[PDB]
């Protein structure tokens, strides 16, 4: 019949190796005095200072926040700032021996059509990767239908060379999920960073 | 190096394909016209006539149609097909339109990438990406790619950009939509006109 | 213009696979009962499907592509899987689904799902693998599920997942307001429960 041995199947593995790693799991959790979860959601590793921009709703009244890698390490993170007009916020982790940053081309813009693959952590089911397209720009928001569920909030959209297009935030409905485009979030991240707030 | 995308099938189709809604009186208030219903349709050639689907427009007091470049037309009713749910709009233009792109030789094939494109809660024209999963759904194309209130008349066209179908509606059932194939959607459009 | 371009398409993997496809159908003393589908694993007449699915069956229909039509044989099912063993005797060759046994599936990999939704007639659905099981306790409960966002429905479950090149991945499960959630279990394990329950 056929032999499809050497054949190569079609796959975006190249763009989760690059980015997945720098997509973390974020856990907003509250103190009877037990330490317990009150909700979920993903963050991105920005750069190797530990800066990690999430959606702010995730860690609203956390009495702590802890960031988990896909590598197995686990953080206590610093709340850096957040900014409720962008849903933003910026956490900062005190890693010892180096860590993964998400792919970043200064110079891309992305296109209604470009492939898109969604990063989080949906119901807690551990670290997901789904795919579908950039569906219409301006929303200003990025809105794809690559599918996004509770716990997706925070997290990486990336093309499929693994450059971040933008950070998952909202769920309209089937295939409606918006992301705030990555030139938006770079720049309220480095306000939060350098003034603790960001400046209207 | 080049991400991946089907924007070209994007540029080359999308600017064919129009916001309809239906307008209707608001007889439980003042008779204030007020939106009814609203889909999607696709501009056929440049006379300015357009495919719908019947359910979006009928009944409707005043037809509305908002291309993606800025104009808006009001449409008039030309004739419709319970059988298909197709509906035939035609717009009086000047200055040019930009048609769907169609290959008459094509055939679908189940698993070519598609692209849904309408206008899903009025959020603005969305594009979508699927497969499609069968055909003769009895003459109808199945398609994963995401459907919404809203896309309704809307176009399925492949990567190339070229029409395979109008969407018409979507079967919690997940990624189940029907279209109607181009080959039909084109002869019910031209008897339609014709007769 | 387009005439001589070629359309991105999977419809190879369609027909090298959806042949060896089926639809089950559970029976019960009257009608039917509940539905699914299942994969034809070899030329003998082995079948593979979902033990929920056949669980409790009068009688089990099982439908081709091609449309012949056989009543199946229960060879034996293991509930921990949910995998049941068909066996249909044929005069006529049978459809087989690709097995590629040194394929490993990748995070990313381009994937088609094949079944009978809601008994619509077989249906194909593409998503990409979004893992390839869990090291640590989830809410599976599990260790080696796969996991894709090719649409899962009802009527979906005992059918195959496979890549881009007609292989098989996996045998979807039962169906998880979630999107883009859907399991399979993967094929080496899928191959060596079905040799345990033919031969015992």
């Amino acid at each position: 019949q056929f032999d499809s041995t050497d054949e190569t199947p079609a796959s975006y593995n190249l763009a989760v190796r690059r980015a997945a790693p720098a997509v973390v799991n974020v856990y907003n959790r509250g103190l009877h005095n037990q330490l317990e979860i009150r909700t979920l959601g993903s963050g991105v590793i920005m750069d190797q200072r530990g800066y990690i921009i999430t959606n702010k709703h995730v860690i609203n009244d956390a009495d702590q926040i802890i960031v988990a890698l896909q590598d197995g390490r686990v953080f206590e993170a610093l709340l850096v700032g957040s900014d409720s007009l962008t849903d933003l916020a910026v956490l900062k982790i005190n890693a010892t021996g180096g860590l993964p940053t998400i792919p970043i081309n200064a110079r891309r813009v992305p296109h209604i059509g470009d492939v898109v693959l969604a990063i989080g952590n949906p119901y807690n089911l551990g670290q997901t990767i789904t795919q579908g397209i950039i569906s219409a720009t301006g929303r200003n928001f990025l809105q794809t239908d690559a599918s996004i569920n509770h716990g997706n909030s925070g997290g990486a959209l990336v093309n499929s060379l693994g450059e971040l297009m933008g950070i998952n935030t909202l769920s309209f409905p089937e295939g409606i999920g918006f992301a705030i485009p990555f030139q938006l979030a770079t720049k309220i991240m480095d306000k939060l960073i350098r003034d603790g707030r960001v400046i209207r």
